[PDB]
């Protein structure tokens, strides 16, 4: 019976929450390791929690959140609540659900080089800041356009309010099931994003006499995309699995973190 | 058997493809209606068969999903989104439209409600687009967008759009919308015009509710769905958007993919593909 | 002296605001003509005082310059972008009237011109858009857009705006249009909802010439400038807008510079800023 | 009585364009220094003429471009027509006009530490790939927007074509006298781009604690922009001079480049 605990800094190991997880986790005979089992508990922000993501994968065991700083969208709970929070963590009684996950190829000569996978986003990039990148972006074995771009960002419903936000993408509800394609800076008169069914494979085809390009998953992983080489997006077999509390929805994680306005609701 | 045939217009029920339907169909003593672009005029057919465009064809689907029966349409013209053919394939089709050997899919359908006061006033359906759009021409209609229980946006705006994924090609494009695969369940929002810095397309899954509400001051709005039929909302009423449970039954050939669809119908230049 | 002054309503002549504007120039011998939102009202005085939103400042700038008088605006309810005060200055505003030494600087008005088989049919003009918008609420619009006697683009729409800077953050806006600073001469273009790849706003200088083509076989089509004065637009005529030479005449005062009423309509972040 | 020939690449020195040009110049008593005076004359893309405009400046002369492979928005002319276009280089009959310039300042504790100039435009841009650019973007000495960003655009009229386009940007003609501002990738409800007046001072302050940012001017010149600096962008007091011909006019090139839809004009 163990749980690993993620926090943000070095520093972070020792603040009121973390001194009190670990105070009331080993008072009920759970061992606790720290970084930076059976769950992946996390204290920080989306970034933090997206490593410890990182490590629940490996294990194939829960993640859950809780959030320090300024507010997410990936957390089950703020700071404020951890006593509600570990009551439910000794327990064990949160429900758990699978969460798509990106499966990411990189393809030279056939042969598979290179992979990768992404909760958050798979952000195909240009190598090197001058110039632009070419492409040919490629749907269900189908090819939708050719241009030249800063990138292509292949993300999921849970992506859809990062990077791929900044580049000009709708937002997703994280209980849809589809796959998000945002070009990034498209040198051309149709750089809209498109959204297709989980089934689907997207594929990205780099330029082969220009330069190596560079892919960056969930912000922290990252790939070499040489020349010539293609990028095959799938929903992954093997998903994260997500502890969920009885927290905000969606809707009013939204709202908060852009100050939408809502004055007038009758409901 | 019988099946009936949609055309475009009156003076269309005499062109080359709508007369070679009529002889080949005639031929295998099939029965034929035929009918312009009658809600109970598909009763006993086998199948909607229609020629023409999109517009045409979503008047047929209408008459199909009235008998619940496959609608099939060939395209003339205008190139487009919904029809499984081009004209020049009219003996080939025919030839499946005679055997019955084609697949049939369910297409997702929007139900749409009008509630006033807490009760039902009106009620729509849609396979393209529930469009709800300002009374006036002058001002702004002020709503509230609520997504699933809880309100995410308020704004002034001409109006906005609840759309399925094969209505995102449509007027929802036009406002701004991206492109979702026909693939796809799941719902799209798309405010019209909204005088707001966050007026962004949203997709929701396919059990989500969109309900949107019209403010109780202003004037009445007005809702179009697929383009044609109208209802009238009050203001201070609320529409309700969610899947209908029942759906429009496709018909597929093989055909070309959506992509192809729509490289063709916005020339996307595509050059260089497989090269890797 | 004399001064008209312009409110929204009728029961808004009876104001806090409204009523020390009578008292104070009242007591300096200033003659006072009311009004609510007469294309003569304002012959013979020296300014056009309003107060209120956006709006009835646009229906009093129309009153100022058919009279050629400066046009002075201060706010009530709602924040805007075109008054040069807020209600709670209504005595220093009051003084600057009475003395009569605020500035006055031109701002661009457009010219627009209904073309029918060569020659001129209506024409009217605009501070803040022209917005052609499609008849029907059914349809499309075709439209070819045309820029200094040369095609740019031809698709169907819901309409196309021809916006000054000042209209930028108006209708403009809400249809995707950049933000133009009220300091700027240069001619602003917003496809309104086009059902085409590229639909992107086009910013020309003042000088341009901007065309747009109404498709012949289609159905008539509305002007609407500024948001009130109508015409109709016949199908296959054409619409030409240039800037007009006879410009509104505009009163300042030592008010916020427009990006402050941008960040605090809009309220947009900000923390941070002189921290280099 | 002096001109400069610029070219694409070194082996470009010998086409026949470049040929016809060194020969018909030569016999008529003028030299011709070859590079990649009166006036500085270029055969090649926009990317070319960029550079040529770029010794144009230094010189204080006209440039006059001459496209050669796939069009652009900059040339006067085409290689089919060279011989016409020689002829007003001999005989200097052509139109001369300055175009709207911009200077850029880089400012650090309120001493410029470093300077620029732009005919296309000024590239402020993410140093890091990793993460994102906090910025205040300040228009008339006020502050309009604070985001985190992959940079922002300050471009003139003639730019509005190129990478600010790409970034989502309107499209300006280029006898218009302004400024365009657009945000790259803005994480914001706000990040449309803004148009002002060629009179007005836009300021970028870059965030102090984060990483130093980069700024490219027409995709060439490079300078490093320290964490904390402010970039001051202006109209430049001195203008590129550009050589005009009787030539497309801009809406023509619009329509051309980006294969734009144009049926059913009557005019």
């Amino acid at each position: 019976r163990s749980v690993l605990l993620v926090v943000h800094t070095g520093r972070d190991e020792a603040t009121e929450t973390a001194r009190r997880v670990e105070k009331v986790l080993g008072d009920n005979k759970i061992a606790l390791r720290v970084l930076s089992c059976e769950l992946v508990l996390v204290l920080g922000g989306d970034g933090t929690f997206l490593r410890a993501a990182e490590l629940a994968r490996n294990a194939s065991i829960p993640v859950l959140g809780v959030n320090l700083g300024r507010i997410g969208f990936l957390a089950e709970a703020e700071a404020e609540a951890i006593d509600a929070v570990l009551e439910h963590v000794v327990a064990q009684d949160y429900r758990v659900e699978d969460r798509l996950t990106l499966d990411v190829v990189v393809r030279q000569g056939g042969r598979i080089v290179n992979r990768g996978w992404a909760l958050n986003e798979v952000s195909l990039e240009k190598g090197p800041r001058l110039g632009v990148l070419g492409v040919v972006v490629e749907i269900d074995g189908r090819p939708v356009s050719a241009f030249g771009c800063d990138g292509v960002l292949v993300s999921t419903p849970t992506g859809s309010t990062a990077y791929a936000f900044s580049a000009g993408g709708p937002v997703l509800w994280p209980d849809l099931e589809a796959i998000l394609v945002v070009p990034n800076n498209a040198h051309a008169l149709f750089g809209r994003p498109m959204v297709t069914s989980p089934e689907a494979t997207i594929a990205i085809e780099i330029e082969a006499d220009g330069h190596d390009a560079l892919v960056f998953c969930d912000g922290r992983r990252e790939m070499l995309i040489p020349a010539g080489s293609r990028l095959e997006v799938t929903r992954c077999v093997t998903s994260v699995k997500w502890a969920r509390l009885d927290s905000a929805p969606f809707t009013d994680r939204l709202v908060r973190k852009f100050r939408l306005p809502v004055t007038g609701w009758r409901g």
